[PDB]
C-alpha cells in the first residue's frame, strides 16, 4: 500500500523502518502524506542512514510540529532545540531514561513527539525500548476501560530533578543534564489517564512511573496500588519492540502513545544521539 | 447512654458492643426489643454474657431478628434443624472451620442477614472470633475511589469451600460440623454487588471476601485479583477490627451484611462447641 | 500452677491478665518469681486496678531491669523517667505508634520491656495491640529459618524524627513528642533479623516497619521483597491480641518479642497513660 | 573480534550474536566448529540467517552441540522423530506454545541442555521469541542475596502444561503441534536447585520458571511463592533481553539451562512454522 516510501513493520504491535527516501532532500506532498501516514500507523518509525545536518534535522522535526527543547537536556552550541543524550565512556552516573516512561509529563503540555538521530553509538548495545499504550488500553477489559477513564492522574518531576532527586543520592552526569531550580521540579500538573490522540482519534493509557505522583483525589495506598497495576499492564513484554542504533538512524516517536526506556548495557563506551523535540497541546480525554 | 432499658458498653470506637441488665430466658417487650435491635444496627456486633438460654429459646430470639434458616453447609443438633453446630473435638487436625476473613455463604442468592451463636463449651482461653466493619472499610475509601468502584459486581461461589477447588486441594475439614456436599452446588455461581446499602439502616458497605468471592464480573483474571487484592488488605486492617473472647452461655448476634469474622484457631487439643442459627436476608443490592 | 498470683491468660498466642496482687505493696520472693515467670511465658502481662503513685511505678518497672527513657517523649515534672502517652481531646495530629512496632530499636541497645499505666483512658477506644515475634519464628518453615537467620537488617529513626519525617507533612504533636536533631534521627545501627531472647533462650523474629531500612548488603529491590513477606507474616490476625486500657491498670510487655500498635479509634477524646522503659543489651543472634 | 573462521555480530551487551560467513549445508572443520562453540558458550543465544539447510543437515547440526532427544510434548514431522514442530495455523484461536518466560522440560530429571530451531515459514513481522540471560538475572543478586538462596532446591513438574492444573482449566492448546499426554506424567514431580553451575562454562545462572516451578522445596506456599516472585520480577527485567526476529531460513540454537525465553503473540491470522532438535543434557547441579 505505500507507493512513496518503503515501510517494513518491527513487529505486530508497534515499530516501522522506513526506506526508499533521502531525509537530506525536500519531500513532496505525496511522501510526506506516507511519512506521517506511517508514524500514525506505527508509532515510532525509523529511518537508516539518513546522514544529515543539524538544521536539516531541525527542519525535518518542523513537518511533525512546532518543536520546543524539553526542560533538562543541554543543546549543542548554535542550536538550543537540537538537545544531546550523550554518555562518555568513563561515566559511572546513572544512565538517562533508564527506566519505561515518555518524555515531559510534568509540563501542562508535553511534547507530541521526539525525533532522535544517532551520531556515535557502539557497535553493540543502548538499544531503545519502545511500547503501545494503545496496546495497553486496549487489552484492559471494557469493565475495567469503564473504571478508569474518567481518573486524572498528578504530574510532577520532583523525582527528576525536584525535592526527592535531592534527597538521593544517585546523580546524572553534567554531561547532557542542566542544573534545574527545585520549585520548577516539584511544580505538578493533571492529566486524564486515559488520553484521546488528536490525530488518530484512538486512545491511549496515559501514565507513566517516572513522572506520575498519584491519581489525584485518591489516598496515597489507593493511587500507588492502581497505577502498580497499570504499570505491570503496560509493560509486558508483548506491548514492546526493540530498536537498535547505527550511525545516522533518525528515529520519530509519538510521545502521547508510547512509552521507551534506555537500555543501559554499554558500560565504558561512549554513546551519543541528538533530539529534538516537538511539542504538543495539552493531553485531554 | 440513651439507652434506657439495656446497658450497652460498647467495645470499640469502629465496632462491637457488650449487652447486659436483660434476661433472654424472658420474653423482651416493646421497649427493650427496641433497645437491642438499635443497638444491634448502630454497634453491627453485639453480645450477651450470662444468658443461660435452652435451644428453643435460642430459636425464638433469633426469630425476633427475622425467618431462620439454616446454612447449608453446617451439621445440625439432634430435633433442631435450625440450631447448627460449630463444634471441634480436642484431638482433631483437620482445617478450622472459618479461620480467614469472610461473611457467611454468599455464594447464596440471598445470603444470611444475621446470625446468632451461643457458646456451650469453649477454652478457658484461645478461640475468640474476630470481626470488622465494612462499612468503616468502605467509609474510609477516597471519594474518588468509591466513585471508581460503586458500579462493580462480584462472581461469588462455594468452590474453595465445597466445590472443584476444595476437591482438587488436600486440606478438609472434619466431619464433626461439616456435611458432605455436592460438588456442582458448590461450583454454582451467583452475583452481587461490590457496594451494597444495608436494608435498613441504609448505609452502605463494601462486600467482598476472599472465601467466596471469585472475580470482579466483566474483569479480567488479574484486573480482578489486583482490585480484590487491594480491597482486601484495605478492610482487613486492624484499626477496623474488633475481636470477642467467648465464655459459657454468652449469646452474639453479627450482621452477616456489613461485617466480616474469622475464627482465631489458637486452641489445637482444646474442646470447643457453639451453636448457632441463621436468620435469613434478602439479595444484596446496590 | 501459680500460687502466689492469680494469671488469666488472654489468646493462646500471648498476654495474661494477672489479679491477687497489689502493686502498691512490696512483692515478696516468691510473688515477683511467679511475675517475673508470667512475663517470661505470655511476653505482656497486665494488672487491674493498681492505683500506685510514679515512684511505686518507677520502682516495680526497676525490678525488670535498669530504667531509662526513650529519646523521643517529654516526661512528667519531676520524674524524667515517667514518660508520657497523652493525646489532648482536641488533637488533629498524627496518633503515636498507630502501626506495628517495637520501641526505639534504631538504638544500639533497645529498651528490653517497658511498663505502662492508664491515668486518664475513655470508656471505650485507644485499645492497644500486641502480638508475638516467637510465634512469627515459629511458624516459618524450618527451610525458611535457615534461610534468613544469618541476615542483619539497619535500622534508624530517619522516617520517625530525621530526614524522612522532615521531608513529609503529618507531624505529631508537642503534647508528649520532643523536637529532634535530624542527625540523630539519621543515625544508623545494625541488628541480627532474627534474636535470641536473653532470659528465655527463644529466638523471635526482629523486624519493624517504623525503624528498619533495609536488609543489611541487600539491593533495595531484594530487601523491601524479604521485608514486606516478613511484615505480612508476622501481624497475621492469628498471632494478635488485643489490651482494653481502663484507669490505673499496668501493664508490662517484653520489647524484644513482641510488637505493638495503637489504635486511634477514640478521635476527639482525651487519652492519657504514664510509662516507664527498661533498658536492654545489644540485640544478639 | 576474537573469531577468525565466523563473523559474530552481537545482539546486545548482555546476550545474543548473528553469525555469518559459514554455510551449515557443508561440514565444519575443527576450526569453524570450536569458534561457533565458543560463541554458544559466550552469547548464549546464536543465529544463523540464510541457512536453507535439510531436516538431515539440521539433526547432524544439532548432534554436534550434544545427544539429540525430542521433548515429550510436540508432534513431529513424519520421517524425523528428532525434528518437532513449532506450528500455528493463521486460522487457530487456542492458546500460543511458550508464550510466558520458560526454560524447556524443566520437569524432567535431566532437561534438555539446548534447542536448536529453524524457520521454515514465518510471517514478514510478528512472532519473535525473546530470550533472557539466567547469568545476568544470578550475577545481578547481591552477594548477600547470592548467598542467601544458594542453598534451595526448587519442585517442578508439568502439572499447568498438561497434568491436573491443565485438565482443570478452559484454555487449550492446538492439536496442530502438540500432543495428548498422560495426565500422570504431567503431575510428576522432580527437584532442581534454585542455582546451578552451567557444565561447560562452569558459571551460576538462577533456575526457575513460572511454567514448570511449582514451590520452593521445604518452603511454605507462601514463602515460596513471595521468593520465586521477586525472582521472577528480577529475572525478566527488560534489561537482561534480547528480541529475535526471524525469517525464512534462519537457524538459531538456545542454551536450555543459562537462559530463558517466550514467544510474543503478535501474529494471530498468519501462519508460522519452526522446526526444531532438542539436545538432551544432565541432571542440573549445583
Ligand atoms: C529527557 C527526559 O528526561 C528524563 C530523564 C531521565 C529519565 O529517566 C528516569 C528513569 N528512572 C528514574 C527513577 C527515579 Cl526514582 C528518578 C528518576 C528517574 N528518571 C526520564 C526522563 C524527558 O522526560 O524529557
Ligand atoms: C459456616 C460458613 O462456612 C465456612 C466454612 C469455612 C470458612 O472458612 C474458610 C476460610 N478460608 C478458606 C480458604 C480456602 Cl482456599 C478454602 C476454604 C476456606 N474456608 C468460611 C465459611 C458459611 O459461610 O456459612
Ligand atoms: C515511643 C516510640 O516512638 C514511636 C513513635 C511513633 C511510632 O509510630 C509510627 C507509626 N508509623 C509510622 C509511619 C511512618 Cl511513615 C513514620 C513514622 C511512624 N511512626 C512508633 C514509635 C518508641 O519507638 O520508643
Ligand atoms: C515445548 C515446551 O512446551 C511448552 C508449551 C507451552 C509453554 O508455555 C506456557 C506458558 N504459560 C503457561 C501458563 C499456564 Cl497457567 C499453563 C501453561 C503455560 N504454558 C511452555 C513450554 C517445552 O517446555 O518443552
Ligand atoms: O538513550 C535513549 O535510548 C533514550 C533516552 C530517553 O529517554 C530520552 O531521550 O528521552
Ligand atoms: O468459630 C468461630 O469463631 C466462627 C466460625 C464461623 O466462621 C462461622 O460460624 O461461620
Ligand atoms: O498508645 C499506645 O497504645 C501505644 C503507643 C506506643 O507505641 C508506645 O507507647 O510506644
Ligand atoms: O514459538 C516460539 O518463538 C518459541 C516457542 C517455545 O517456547 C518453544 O519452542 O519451546
Ligand atoms: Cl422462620
Ligand atoms: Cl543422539
Ligand atoms: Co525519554
Ligand atoms: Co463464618
Ligand atoms: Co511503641
Ligand atoms: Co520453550
Amino acid at each position: 500500500k505505500y507507493r512513496f516510501i518503503d515501510v517494513q513493520p518491527l513487529t505486530g504491535v508497534l515499530g516501522a523502518e522506513i526506506t526508499g527516501v533521502d531525509l537530506r532532500e525536500p519531500l513532496d506532498d505525496s511522501t510526506w502524506n506516507e511519512i506521517l501516514d506511517a508514524f500514525h500507523t506505527y508509532q515510532v518509525i525509523y529511518f537508516p542512514g539518513q546522514a544529515i545536518t543539524n538544521e536539516q534535522h531541525i527542519a525535518f522535526s518542523r513537518r511533525f510540529g512546532p518543536v520546543d527543547p524539553v526542560p533538562i537536556l543541554k543543546s549543542i552550541e548554535g542550536y538550543p532545540e537540537v538537545q544531546m543524550i550523550r554518555r562518555e565512556a568513563n561515566e559511572s552516573s546513572r544512565f538517562i531514561g533508564d527506566d519505561w516512561h515518555t518524555d515531559s509529563t510534568f509540563l501542562d503540555a508535553p511534547p507530541a513527539a521526539v525525533v532522535m538521530r544517532a551520531i556515535e553509538v557502539p557497535e553493540y548495545g543502548g538499544d531503545t525500548g519502545f511500547l503501545s499504550m494503545y496496546s495497553a488500553w486496549e487489552t484492559l477489559s471494557p469493565t475495567m476501560q469503564a473504571t478508569i477513564e474518567g481518573l486524572n492522574v498528578v504530574h510532577s518531576a520532583t523525582k527528576v530533578f525536584g525535592s526527592l532527586y535531592q534527597a538521593t543520592n544517585w546523580r546524572f552526569s553534567n554531561t547532557s543534564v542542566k542544573v534545574m531550580d527545585v520549585d520548577a521540579g516539584d511544580r505538578e500538573t493533571v492529566h486524564p489517564l486515559v488520553v484521546t490522540h488528536p490525530v488518530t482519534g484512538r486512545r491511549a493509557l496515559y501514565c507513566n512511573q517516572v513522572y506520575c505522583q498519584k491519581i489525584q483525589g485518591m489516598t496515597d495506598a489507593e493511587s500507588k496500588s492502581l497505577l502498580q497495576f497499570l504499570y505491570e499492564h503496560a509493560t509486558k513484554f508483548d506491548f514492546t519492540c526493540r530498536v537498535r542504533w547505527k550511525k545516522d538512524q533518525v528515529l520519530v516517536w509519538d510521545n502521547l502513545c508510547t512509552m521507551h526506556r534506555a537500555v543501559p548495557d554499554y558500560a565504558g563506551k561512549f554513546r551519543y544521539l541528538t533530539r529534538t523535540t516537538v511539542a504538543g497541546d495539552k493531553p485531554s480525554r
